[PDB]
């Protein structure tokens, strides 16, 4: 799946994951730490929306 931050248009994209943020490639949204925000502008998990 793909999530946009909904902040800055950002996608994570759960096949890439954002491993230089500690996050493997094939990581859920839902995996994610309740702590990791958008690596671009921060933003919490909650400002994310799946695609
Ligand atoms: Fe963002």
């Amino acid at each position: 799946a793909k999530w946009v931050c909904k902040i800055c248009g950002y996608i994570y994209d759960e096949d890439a994951g954002d491993p230089d943020n500690g996050i493997s490639p094939g990581t859920k949204f839902e995996e994610l730490p309740d702590d990791w925000v958008c690596p671009i502008c921060g933003a919490p998990k909650s400002e994310f929306e799946k695609l």
